[PDB]
DNA sequence: TCAACTGAAACCGAGAAAGC
DNA sequence: AGCTTTCTCGGTTTCAGTTG
């Protein structure tokens, strides 16, 4: 199972602007999701870690094939939502603000 | 898949006035659809077909959630849209009435 | 004016299928 | 084999834009 370190590298990293740690002991994060049909929407920012995703993955070849940022977002959403190391905290997220984002929390080794 | 079933037994329910069967091979139907600006609306009648869908999929809970015609109305249509199984016959929907009403053909199993 | 309405497209959870 | 990620499906939600 590569997606619980490869994410906590990418949180880790700084890289991807709101997707940040929400407590010190790095075990709650928020990654932010936006609509992709808003106007405030931008792909080179807004879609960066569903591409990295799907570049790790080899699900996508730069210069190969058709940039799909919905096909991008179902595949990292799909590997959380299965992945029993990482639960959304629902009744925590913020999908209804200009900056909008999900929260999530990475379960301990042993549940 | 739940909708084609479900609106046969509305349809065949006979507890929505105006949703009814166009012919006798149970295949034509149409669906009342007044918009809910008129004076002529009516909530409890008009919006009946569309809340009963919400309430059967668990999208609105009486005692949690507040009525919404309006959405239940996008919702219902939307699904009619993407269906595979019921198609509008555009050129028989009657819009422009006093008791405007779509009508739908039901798309046979087969095709 | 603005609530309701719209097609299109993006989005969704879940189970089957695919992949390690 | 048993685990993890992806594909498929049947709707649902949101978007900019229109209508009454």
């Amino acid at each position: 199972g590569k997606l619980r370190q490869w994410l906590i590298d990418q949180i880790d990293s700084g890289k991807y602007p709101g997707l940040v740690w929400e407590n010190e002991e790095k075990s709650i994060f928020r990654i932010p999701w936006k609509h992709a049909g808003k106007q405030d929407y931008n792909r080179e920012e807004d879609a960066a870690l569903f591409k990295a995703w799907a570049l790790f993955k080899g699900k996508f070849r730069e210069g190969i094939d058709k940039p799909d940022p919905p096909t991008w977002k179902t595949r990292l959403r799909c590997a959380l939502n299965k992945s029993n190391d990482f639960e959304e905290l629902v009744e925590r997220s913020q999908l209804d603000i200009s900056d909008p984002y999900k929260v999530y929390r990475i379960v301990p080794e042993g549940a």
